[PDB]
């Protein structure tokens, strides 16, 4: 199973794993965001998922201890079908505190999952 | 693979996107108005019976913390096969991080499900 | 399917056996949390998960009304990696209000997954 990925530009460090580890992403500039402030921290990187997967992208443990900020969608879903030349992904991140990210700074991970299988919905007016 | 699902009132909007393999949106039941620091369960209006075997999970849509203001408090919402009965109304418990007003029919949140864990057993043990 | 698990001490209440439901787990003593502040519930307990697969951790339903707090991290991934004798499950709580967790106090909650299969990550310069 393969994941087709572009990074924004050539200063963009690369991530390399087969282990099924989850797989850190990072800062593609630097971001600063002051206590109570929101910004979406991109993260330069696109991805085709393989067919029938999603990523879900959700913080580090250290991300709180070294930055301060928290994951304002608790956790991202990344669909296959977001797999356009300009469908970068981003960490939307709330600043408890001031706070500087770096660009290159590990600041969310992820991992990839089978969609949920195909699905009747069916009304009904008494459930047991 | 079917869900039943029930809904609150006749008011409500059917979610009738059932999957292409998508996670589904959920709205709010009604009007609610939470204030800067306030804490409130957003009613969905809807009942469910999953598969058996499965459970759902909940999360905020991307743009929710845009539009909304609002924060999940649970993070991931976990609603299980057991949660059937006929006043099981899911809930979406929103921390208001700026004054802000959801109106009824909004979506707020956003799910699929998935497969429980297997049956496991628990071993105590005195070192590892 | 088999976890082996490990209690700090004598003290903390082992949990139950359980089909297919996330366990709820304990904090394992007595923590005060001021508002707009951050600390590390223990959880006392460490354990040995199945080869291949993962816990997620995240809070029950009714923390925050109960407690006062969210889980920083939103979700703990923890790795089959994660099984010697001091790796130690910890809640990440961040207090919105004045509150004090009580030990034994129910407050997040898991399961297992399998791990990702392996990928290869391949770089492309269009998609
Ligand atoms: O944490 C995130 C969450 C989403 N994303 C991406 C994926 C998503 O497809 C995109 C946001 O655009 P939309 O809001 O239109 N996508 P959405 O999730 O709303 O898909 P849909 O409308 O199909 O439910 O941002 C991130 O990069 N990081
Ligand atoms: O976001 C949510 C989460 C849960 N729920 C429902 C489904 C679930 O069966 C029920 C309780 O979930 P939790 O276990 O997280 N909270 P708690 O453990 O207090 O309730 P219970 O004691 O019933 O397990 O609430 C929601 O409607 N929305
Ligand atoms: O909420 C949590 C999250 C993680 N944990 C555990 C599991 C994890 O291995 C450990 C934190 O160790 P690291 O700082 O090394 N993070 P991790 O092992 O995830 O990094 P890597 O991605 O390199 O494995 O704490 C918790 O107890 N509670
Ligand atoms: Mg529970």
């Amino acid at each position: 199973m393969q994941i087709k990925i572009k990074y924004l530009d050539e200063t963009q460090t690369r991530i390399n794993m087969e282990q099924g580890d989850w797989i850190d992403l990072r800062a593609a500039e630097d971001v600063a965001i002051k206590k109570d402030e929101f910004k979406l921290v991109p993260l330069g990187v696109a991805m085709e998922l393989p067919e029938g997967y999603e990523a879900h992208v959700v913080p580090r443990s250290s991300t709180y201890k070294n930055f301060g900020v928290i994951q304002t969608n608790s956790m991202g879903v990344i669909d296959e079908s977001y797999k356009g030349d300009n469908d970068f992904w981003f960490f939307p991140a709330y600043a408890l505190r001031d706070t500087k990210i770096k660009k290159g700074d590990r600041i969310c991970q992820f991992r990839i999952m089978k969609k949920m299988p195909a699905v009747d919905l069916i009304e009904v007016d008494r459930l047991g």
